[PDB]
């Protein structure tokens, strides 16, 4: 990467200033912004909160459903003391694609709406003055970037997003934005990998910097005491009596990476990490050499009004709910989340399956798609690899028919993931009903026996069909763990029926009980992540009653009857 | 005030750094934090978002309902270049009361949970180093601070808040927190007042600084062009062909206040202001010399999960909803809101009735008065320069009214008059039975809900007309604004014929109220209760809070929202 994915910090060497707040915003349905000089300032903006998705603020359909180009602008004063630093705009994300301008100058563009965008404004920044950032953003969907979809043009020219995925096409500046200053020679990347040695541990590392000066790496315990120190851009930290990061029982060391010259420190990067190993051994997922059974949910970045807008309050409520259910794991369905989610998982001892935005999807275009898929994979892994919480990468969704073309496609994605993950941790994706599972270290299944297949009065048949499929998997004797990454029923809070019906709270309970009976019948099942943690927004349609109601919690984070079912089982 | 209420800005002279994010947090049920060195760091904290109310994150009743002492902590790196400046921690609020520590040192304390707290850390700040802030907060309710209530002790020793008000006792660090650096001589306060002169306008101003150096004041238009400039801490800016700030049609100038030192600048403060006058003339409210009829709502700072936690997204959605209803006004029931609400009202041309936390209640009194006056002074000093703020809501008329009560309110109004450079309208909630104190009268009435609801609604209407006929016969020659009227309404509860709690009844109730309002010339505004369903204390009369919202808590319209939209268009 031509930039650093490292989360921004503030210290003697690195500075940061939040750009979150009310930005100026203007829709650009006629695509006239650039030819009208909007990069120098929007002519008739309204205010738009950042971070937030723009859609749900408005009261008119055409604003909510806006698809096309739209622009953000803000101004910020840069401290004079930032002069002679490398100064960057850092967007948690720009959804889905955009071009960043600063002081009227084009800086960089990015496609991929769920990972950081870094724009080097060193050459155009004006320290000691008000500076301007303008971003042209586009939220259309296509088949060459993730997540895929189409863009319908209504007869009047108005665009409408047509997702190939079951979540609303929220977009905008959905994550925090910073302007930051780094030293001219800085830590750009690092990777850690762990080995357990009796009561001790080794932290193997590599550091990439933007210069050639010596690097010193220190490890501090949770109290800030030095436990290990070594020199070099590659090395091993030896940790005596290591306190391992454990499931739902986190312990976090702090890695401190210093660049030094003859006269002292040039840069210092500091991040909390957790010493833990994850391995697949036969049908077991091993965390620190012990089997762990995954319990939890697929989530979304989704909340009333804010859309996918990041807020620590959503993190806090969601984790309290997760802990209350006795969960230990979530999947970042269906895109990498804001970094803060992983930071918090690290503190709470949650396990994360980190997912690139290619999983949740349902002539020439494929090579470009592969490039985008690989780029998202590289960015996700580079960003997230050092979180102890991240124990697996979810990389793909198996096509109903597997051409040699398709297998070659996925092989490239997995090869790229392997290259970028210093830890070579487990890799997975979503599998069809029964030549790609060789790519995976464990298999994820999304199944809806009792919902989309033989729901309701046919639930007994659904169970039989489910067992038939699982018996086929059993007979395949793949000797890998299977994790259910989706199973659920749309459930309207307050809809009660005796006997139960599809959509009722009681049916959700009964469906889950049936699924559990099946899961528990097969030794190789090693995890269950229900779909979904919470009701979430989708495109409108005859099959979506104000979004997707397969949440175990409501969108405002309150438990339906079935939430207690998980709580009891997972305790 | 021993500190500035001015909203923080960043420029060559003033620096700011946000402390928003995840703080450390710990409950202190045994009240042992200050006895146990917690001002130097919390011993077993959890993470707590700031800004937010803490209550609704948790999954256990005792955490949600926690009442007593609880603590926040964070660390922040202070740039070395802030050295020897006046360095302050600025909290949007600390609810309800608290003591701020920095680097282990007690800095300041504040009582009143809805206005900024400024803590001067100049002498304890560590530039070029990591610094620590710890806040001991308490959310108990009593009768000597606002809003009032009691604190019940369960046999357990566990405290429970018992409000004398109909909103949940949300608390914590509910607004943004900054650390800022100011020049040693700085602009501490300023005030503007307006006069219209044909096509021109006068901006009368006063500036308070912390020194004796000369002051220059400039006014820029919406494009940053200079339209006026004067010298002195007190002066008049003459604005040719002034573009007035108009209802639902804002225009904002920028005032620029410089402290100079020979040929150089010591400080610069800038803020957007709007040139507008508000005056009461007989029973009319005049905005820029034209009658305006207030249309809108009482609101709350209230949203799912966040509680009263500030977020611009809530502001944006709420204003879009307000505009969709064709509203022009809201009241900050029942406490001053985050400053950002007023900034946005200024941009959107909304009129605000700014309310101190005394209005919403349903030996100690001298202490209560001190608190009431302090909140009044802080609110007015903070909010006076917003063009949106057109009135202060200061009191709730007591049932009985004694000579002491009159003296009490006289002191409150006197303080308000002293602090409001514009002397804009002051009001409060009047009973059915202190008129000279007020510029106009607010009525909160529930004829058709609490009185003669449902099958008795026709009796309710007669009772309402009887009261209004009594007000009419008094010929007070002041405007009357209804600041509350509404019915609890469960979204999705439909009934034909309507019943209390149904969406249809909310419509019919509103229609009856409008018929009454429209029968009296002196009625000059209607602010419905409430904009949105909001959280209250649990009880047999509150079905997950208060459902008198025209919108649901998640900001979607009930049937009655359209009634307002059509009427106000
Ligand atoms: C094979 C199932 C795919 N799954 C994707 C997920 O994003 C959807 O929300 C979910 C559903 O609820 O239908 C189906
Ligand atoms: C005189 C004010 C009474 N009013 C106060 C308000 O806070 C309450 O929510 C409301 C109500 O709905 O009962 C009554």
């Amino acid at each position: 990467l031509e930039y650093s994915e490292l989360y921004p910090i503030q210290n003697e060497y690195r500075m940061m200033q939040s750009l979150d707040g009310m930005w100026k915003f203007q829709f650009d349905p006629e695509e006239i912004g650039k030819k009208s000089g909007w990069e120098n300032g929007l002519p008739a903006p309204v205010s738009m909160p950042v971070p937030s998705s723009f859609a749900d603020f408005f009261t008119d359909h055409k604003e909510r459903d806006y698809c096309g180009d739209f622009w953000y602008e803000t101004e910020f004063y840069l401290p004079a003391e930032w002069r002679n630093k490398k100064i960057w705009l850092r967007f948690g994300s720009i959804t889905h694609r955009g071009t960043v301008y600063c002081n009227g100058m084009e800086i960089t563009s990015h496609e991929g709406g769920f990972l950081p965008v870094l724009a080097d404004i060193s050459t155009v920044a004006k320290p000691g003055q008000v500076n301007q950032v303008v971003v042209k953003i586009n939220n259309e969907l296509n088949e060459t970037s993730l997540p895929c979809g189409a863009t319908k043009i209504l007869n009047n020219g108005r665009k409408l997003a047509k997702p190939y995925f079951d979540f609303f096409n929220y977009s905008g500046l959905q994550r925090s934005v910073w302007v930051i200053a780094l030293p001219e020679e800085s830590v750009k990347d690092y990777s850690v990998d762990y080995e357990l040695c009796g009561t001790d541990a080794l932290v193997k590392y590599e550091v990439v910097t933007t210069g050639e000066h010596p690097v010193i790496v220190r490890l501090l315990d949770a109290e800030g005491e030095l436990v290990a120190e070594t020199e070099g851009k590659e090395g091993i930290l030896q940790v005596a009596n290591a306190r391992l990061w454990e499931v739902r029982n986190a312990y976090l060391y702090q890695i401190v990476i210093l660049i030094t010259d003859g006269n002292g420190v040039l840069d210092e990067y500091r991040e909390k990490i957790g010493i833990r190993t994850v391995r697949i051994e036969g049908t077991k997922i091993l965390l620190n050499d012990r089997p762990v059974y995954l319990k939890g949910f697929g989530k979304h970045e989704d909340f009333p009004i804010l859309g996918r807008g990041f807020h620590w309050g959503i993190v806090k409520r969601d984790f309290e709910c997760l802990k209350w259910t006795n969960a230990n794991c979530f999947r970042t369905s269906h895109y990498p989340y804001a970094e803060e989610w992983y930071q918090f998982a690290d503190e709470e001892g949650f396990l994360i399956i980190d997912e690139v935005p290619a999983v949740g999807m349902m002539a020439l275009t494929v090579p470009e798609l592969l490039k985008s898929h690989i780029a998202d994979t590289e960015e996700m892994i580079t960003r997230d690899k050092n979180h102890p919480s991240v124990i697996a990468w979810s990389l793909f969704n198996e096509p109903e028919t597997i051409t040699d073309y398709a297998y070659e496609y996925f092989k490239e994605v997995f090869a790229a993931a392997e290259t970028y993950d210093f830890q070579s941790r487990p890799m997975t994706g979503a599998f069809e009903k029964n030549k790609c599972y060789p790519l995976c270290d464990f298999i994820c299944l999304n199944r809806y026996y009792g919902w989309y297949i033989s729901g309701g009065p046919e639930i007994e048949e659904a169970e039989e069909l489910f067992r038939d499929e699982m018996d086929r998997w059993k007979a395949k004797e793949l000797n890998v763990p299977f994790v259910f990454t989706e199973f659920g029923t749309d459930t309207m809070a307050g809809l009660h029926k005796l006997p139960s019906i599809m959509w009722s709270e009681e049916y959700q309970k009964e469906y889950l009980e049936m699924n559990f009976r099946v899961f528990d019948s097969y030794e190789f099942v090693q995890g269950e992540l229900a779909w979904n943690f919470a009701d979430f927004q989708t495109t409108e349609g005859i099959m979506r009653v104000d979004g997707n109601h397969k949440g175990v919690f409501t969108r405002d984070r309150q438990p339906k009857a079935a939430a207690v079912v998980f709580k009891d089982r997972w305790e």
